[PDB]
């Protein structure tokens, strides 16, 4: 392996408490004798699995929980094996919520939501609507104050708003529909009009960061910013008298919070996972240990009961958790990661003027949908090619579109395996696919033919159609149980490689267009 025996490598974000994270390392090489060290890698949600895909990286990955099941869908992650008498210290519901496909995939630490965070010797009342802040503005602006400022250039700051008024990512409803995306509809039309309306009108600024928000609301600047836990610190270090209260209403709705749970993985690849058991069990996990984290940058409400006990005390961690219920637990899909990419790409366009509100809420919701679409379609082609019969089963949300694209994928793959035929004999000859670990290794290949060069739906149909190939083959040779990995195998390439375009042409009603 490529990851160093005996010692432990530990990544998390730079906005949480690693200095702390650092001194709890420190309490274990001084009983063990063996290193540890505590990083803040940028772009870590990005470097992690970059790095870990290659069998590389750290041995401990931290993050909210809602990028672990893409992790885990990718094969990345340990799966984690606490004892009962371990798993009865934490709240059972953050044990839900690093769960992927029925393992646990990482230890929870703390529960994290979004807050608002206002200047009492400003704003002495804080606003309980949306609707009222221009007018607050206007008289703050007269005394040389602005109302809001936050970060608007990742979208779990403007989430909320977006879902006050009915937006929603993937339908849940005690139950997921993971087909029924929510990012376009009324409701986040007219929560996003209002973010947009605010900068139109001068009381927001489109360029607006974490740096810039943080900075004006510690030099009392803004009466308003809208943050997690870890940022108190900062503000308690600036003197400004403040408070922590709920999100404002919009429409008469709360602002609904996604609520992430703050986690620890272990790498797949690392050949310490004993170690890094131990450290996070019996050094991190500990009144002692969150609460050295938790003095550096606080982690909000943690998923350890015997500390929560005297956290929960402390009226901020009371409207963290006020916030949280109104809010909803991220969930793990693995194309989380996908959803926040499309939604980042519309506030910041919208918020710019590059889009409408209209058309960039059209684009993301079109991203967000891209994998689960795409993976209905390619499935039920590859089954129904390796069976003879179509799968008679209803296609669910957006229907129509995958119904017109299978329509179109059957018509025009025909033509494209008999043209293929002897291409494609040829290329699974070569391949000698004979089994489930056979298939896994194809994701690399498939990556390196339909990569280069211009994109158009005529390569995409012979990557699927190559596909239906395949599977016809694994049905013959008794392998059928293969044909879903592969179907999502394929998916996973075509929608990562090909995003903006696949975007661009409005996903699967471009493909039906095009070939009508
Ligand atoms: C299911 C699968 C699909 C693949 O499609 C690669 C991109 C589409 C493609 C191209 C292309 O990108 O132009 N050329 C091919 C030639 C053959 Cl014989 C088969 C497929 C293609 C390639 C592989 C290795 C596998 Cl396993
Ligand atoms: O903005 C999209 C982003 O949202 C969440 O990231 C949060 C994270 O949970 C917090 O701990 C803190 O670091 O702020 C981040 C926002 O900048 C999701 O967890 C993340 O995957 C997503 O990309
Ligand atoms: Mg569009
Ligand atoms: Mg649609
Ligand atoms: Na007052």
């Amino acid at each position: 392996g490529k990851i160093e025996e005996g010692k432990l490598v530990i990544w998390i974000n730079g906005d949480k408490g690693y200095n702390g994270l650092a001194e709890v390392g420190k309490k274990f090489e001084k009983d063990t004798g063996i290193k540890v060290t505590v990083e803040h890698p940028d772009k870590l949600e990005e470097k992690f699995p970059q790095v870990a895909a290659t069998g590389d990286g750290p041995d401990i990955i931290f993050w909210a929980h809602d990028r672990f099941g893409g992790y885990a869908q990718s094969g990345l992650l340990a799966e984690i094996t606490p004892d009962k008498a371990f798993q009865d210290k934490l709240y059972p519901f953050t044990w839900d919520a690093v769960r992927y496909n029925g393992k646990l995939i990482a230890y929870p630490i703390a529960v994290e939501a979004l807050s608002l965070i206002y200047n009492k010797d400003l704003l002495p009342n804080p606003p309980k609507t949306w609707e009222e802040i221009p007018a607050l503005d206007k008289e703050l602006k007269a005394k040389g104050k602005s109302a809001l400022m936050f970060n608007l250039q990742e979208p779990y700051f403007t989430w909320p708003l977006i879902a006050a008024d009915g937006g929603y990512a993937f339908k849940y409803e005690n139950k997921y529909d993971i087909k029924d995306v929510g990012v376009d509809n009324a409701g986040a039309k007219a929560g996003l009009t209002f973010l947009v309306d605010l900068i139109k009108n001068k009381h927001m600024n489109a360029d607006t960061d974490y740096s810039i928000a943080e900075a004006a609301f510690n030099k009392g600047e803004t009466a308003m910013t809208i943050n997690g836990p870890w940022a108190w610190s900062n503000i308690d270090t600036s003197k400004v008298n403040y408070g922590v209260t709920v999100l404002p209403t919009f429409k008469g709705q709360p602002s609904k919070p996604f609520v992430g749970v703050l986690s620890a993985g272990i790498n797949a690849a690392s050949p310490n996972k004993e170690l890094a058991k131990e450290f996070l069990e019996n050094y991190l996990l500990t009144d002692e240990g969150l609460e050295a984290v938790n003095k550096d940058k606080p982690l909000g409400a943690v998923a350890l009961k015997s500390y929560e006990e005297e956290l929960a005390k402390d009226p901020r961690i009371a409207a963290t958790m006020e916030n949280a219920q109104k809010g909803e637990i991220m969930p793990n899909i693995p194309q989380m990661s996908a959803f926040w990419y499309a939604v980042r790409t519309a506030v910041i366009n919208a918020a710019s003027g590059r889009q409408t509100v209209d058309e960039a809420l059209k684009d993301a919701q079109t991203g967000s949908e891209l994998y689960r679409q795409s993976l209905e379609i390619i499935s039920r082609y590859l089954r129904e090619q390796a069976t003879g019969a179509a799968d008679t089963a209803p296609m669910g949300a957006s229907g129509a579109t995958s119904r017109k694209a299978l329509e179109t994928l059957r018509r025009v793959g025909d033509g494209v395996q008999r043209n293929h035929e002897t291409a494609f004999q040829g290329m699974l000859r070569k391949l000698d696919i004979k089994n489930e670990d056979d298939v896994k290794s194809l994701s690399r290949v498939m990556i390196h033919v339909f990569s280069d060069g211009v994109t158009n739906w005529g390569r995409i149909v012979t990557l699927i159609s190559f596909g239906a190939f395949v599977a016809k083959h694994l049905k013959t040779i008794n392998q059928e149980s293969c044909i879903e990995p592969l179907a999502e195998s394929i998916t996973d390439v075509l929608v990562r490689t090909k995003r903006d375009w696949l975007v661009k042409q409005r996903g699967w009603d471009g493909f039906v267009e095009f070939f009508h």
